């Protein structure tokens, strides 16, 4: 089942829980939480007290992707504050093994972010602690940039390195993308084997999140 | 005048736009943004993109304080993003001088915020770049804690540096402080010397933001 | 009470329980513990496991001085590892006043170092927080450097500085001096206004443990 | 021939010459020194001068593990105080390849570490460097800790690319194994393709070292 | 066409216009740039402004290599100062793909430079972000070094890499090579596949630059 | 006895030993260098090697200023490289004692920097290690930039501290001064209490070296 997650980065900061609430009401999966500490990318954007303030609202899961250095007090801290989710860059963490096991003891899934550059090599000795992988398909801290062609061919290769360890181990990871993706691109995504496709200004930068997102789903249909 | 500037640290994040326009029409002066980087203190709060989302909804001005580090970029997207005061802490920038004088050319009025043990002479070089003094009367961070007595001495010694300094330059700097302040306490910290004061918990903790606003300028009235 | 604190940092660290038992034997009323990181100072000493190794020998208090930074995780861990006594570096900790309530709220007692530069005023803000002020008399780092002659002049102006915090609140904060302490030198510092001495090189660097803290007494009755 | 490595780490502080003497009464073939700057790792364990105490206790090789970050400055204390091998983190290091070298120049084996999740890859353009690969088997940091049974397939791979590189160049390349290991554990891990095995908890917790290398030894000549 | 980099890392810094005049005059295709901010390396030499005051000087392009940490304001500025190709190693940006993307928004060519121990894979996927790939045969931070042999094996793999992408996208990325080039071991370096080869003290420190800049060639034309 | 000294962040970096060779047959008492390291301040000058190549040429001391982070390698390397004098910034140093105490045992004259908001009490505890105290009339990183006013404050306190100590010590410690000085502002940096006047864009900038510093003279004999 493809997951449409919804970027708050790209909304209302003055009605958040409204804007929660309504893209939950046009379909979307999960919620998808851009953290920014200004050190390990350009921008600062949300912390944790936003996570709790938005769990009443959020009915389904929250994605907090961590763009900071170091990592592992802030993924106590979304833990606490309810995310289901944690991903993570791993140049950010000098312990990634450790980082990764830390999000799984403290209730949520776990996952590993890949930046455009950097090679899928660094998940082959963590794949028994992983959930989710993220690939970047723009450079992070800002939303509305434009899909970068070569992520595709990265989809593809850590697609086929998971359903190798699929095959072995019988656990399917599960495969995200961020970054410029809209409804005249998500079915190529798709079709190169992600399954979660997180969208910020295609989905609020819009009025009628329904249409989007029924949009998306419409040419999701066409990928499978 | 006394200004009160309720600090958003404290208040619902999920309707943050209603927070803003319900203090506003309680009686702030300013909103104050406790801006942290996960980096100059251990806690991580919010950047520029929610200045700028409430900008629409500020009548009264923005003073944002920065707990970050360092604090050059950051001032200058808080600037653009609609803010009209804006404090850092001397320790977290290399060139105090240069980040003050960056502040007021974006367009903004400049300050320094002194922690608990930061003594008072890091202010002495920089007067003719400043509009107000910042002091903690707890270690910043976080919310809810409880204001440190010390900080009253600090006050009265801040007033008298910028008493003298008016008395050479004509020009008044204002001083604000930040940690703990309740309407039990508000007046004491006017009488040391202070005339602009954030409070969150107190404020955005309670029930009707008209009656904590109002209790606390009766007791202003006896400072 | 003039305290005499030998600081392990000379000892042999082959025997350092029987060096701890043999200068309490010889009458040291405090064991000096100097905590390098290789970053706040460049040398790199002992973490808390050596603490707790030495807390069933140390029939005296174990003083414990951080040249490290950040302070506050070893403050934590110095703490349950036995310390009795943490001072950290004004300049290592960016929230003194927090990380100094920290080690009062760990059950110790808590000071501040000044470097040979460091001005005293560092202290003025948070005398309500201080069992202790350690002067350094040689740059933190190595033991049997020479002890530093302006330090005199700072730790009259610190006595100054402590004697009128006395008169209002009631309250002696210590004054510890650390670096190059030697008998020859020991009645100096003294006049100068401290009451407690490390002393490393002049104690564990000499046969005679015994002969050494009895003449540094000899002269500490001199100073009185 | 196998070379068993205790780990000070988890010996008794206050006696720490006679842990050593014992250690190699018991059989150690290496005494292994787990050093941490609080800094690379989440701890602070010892400094090159308990490395010169130890010298003249240590009648085998010191081998010293660096989990600290940079690592030039101690590359050259530890030498100085009498290590023999001395290994790394790559990723604690901007000029790796440089600092090997200074191992070597030094007068030391040089070996570089690999966390769990570091690929092997990092060995490939420095195998004219190495003497020995350390594989951690548990996070870097803690004794005490569970072998990461994932660790075996990397020893594997690690073994796999020295055999290829002994082929080219007829020098073996060492490898050890840090974390977790146990007496009924270590027939694995040489199975996989390990040579020198380091253990903490396994030896200096148990009261007869003697009876736990032995054990381990026979547990070997299985393997 | 093979190009010849003299790097002014060697050059007599008192008479700069004139070392780069004689250069050029001598035969050289680039003025290799070697910025170090003693920070990525243990060495400080030259910033931006130096780079402008050679800009009239430099008839052939200005190629700055930069061991700086972190990139982006210094690929900027040196932009800004008149450089034609700015190469920078990949562990000292955070955000690799936006660095590599700023050196072409900024007009000029960009790559990526390999220390001796980092793999080759860090390139493969920024390859339509590359114009140039440096491989150091010394690791940075000093002339006067000696060649690490395995760099040659590194050469054959990147330009195996670069051959295949170039087929798929009709784009030939070039390959430069830094440390330790002389003229005795420069055809060993192009039969690698190596096309542009940056030389410091082997030039500058001769007294005929012509002579030393034609040895060169002659070897290349062997290769 | 004033000294001026030109400052070569303003000189012609492809002609720098004639830049240099040109001001002292002006009449330069030091010839300044302005080291950035691009982390303690956002720009990066020159480092060592660049001292080094100018020695031949400097036949006044090389008076260098240390805008870099830590200090303690470039402190060692200047002096090698044939400095006269160094100074840096006490926030630049965690032991500022030791490397004052090593810029001495290194040879040279040792003296610290305060930037505009630097309070002057920094200097307290060492002046027995200072030979000089460097005054920035600027936020330092930039040449060409506009004298701060409250300098002159500074500068007579520095004085005023400066006289004190030299009346217990019988040492005079110097006071340089660097930023904006123009030939319109010197006598008044001299009637404050400063000795040594560092200016850039006032000499260099301008085609007769000799014309200006005669000026300068000019106007430091009615001071
Ligand atoms: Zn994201
Ligand atoms: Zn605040
Ligand atoms: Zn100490
Ligand atoms: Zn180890
Ligand atoms: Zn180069
Ligand atoms: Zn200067």
């Amino acid at each position: 089942a493809y997951r449409i997650a919804p970027s708050i980065l790209s909304a209302d900061f003055a009605r958040l829980g409204e804007e929660v609430a309504n893209v939950i009401a046009a379909g979307a999966d999960l919620i998808h939480f851009d953290v920014m500490d200004n050190h390990y990318v350009p921008n600062l954007t949300f912390g944790p007290m936003v996570c709790a303030a938005l769990k009443p609202y959020a009915s389904v899961p929250i994605d907090v992707h961590l763009m900071v250095e170091p990592v592992d007090d802030l993924i106590q801290s979304f833990a606490k504050a309810g995310a289901s989710i944690i991903t993570f860059h791993p140049e950010a963490s000098r312990h990634i093994d450790r980082s990764l096991s830390l999000i799984r003891d403290m209730g949520c899934q776990a996952g590993l972010v890949l930046n455009p550059a950097t090679p899928v090599y660094v998940l082959e000795n963590v794949l028994d602690r992983l959930d989710m992988v993220l690939l970047m398909s723009v450079n992070p801290g800002f939303g509305g940039q434009s899909f970068i062609p070569h992520t595709l061919e990265k989809i593809r290769q850590v697609r086929a390195m998971l359903d190798r360890y699929e095959g072995k181990s019988g656990r399917r990871i599960a495969i995200e993308v961020d970054g410029g993706i809209k409804t005249d691109n998500i079915a190529a995504v798709a079709r190169a084997g992600a399954d979660t496709f997180v969208a910020g200004s295609a989905i609020f930068g819009k009025p009628d999140y329904k249409a989007v997102i029924a949009a998306m789903r419409a040419e999701l249909e066409k990928a499978a």
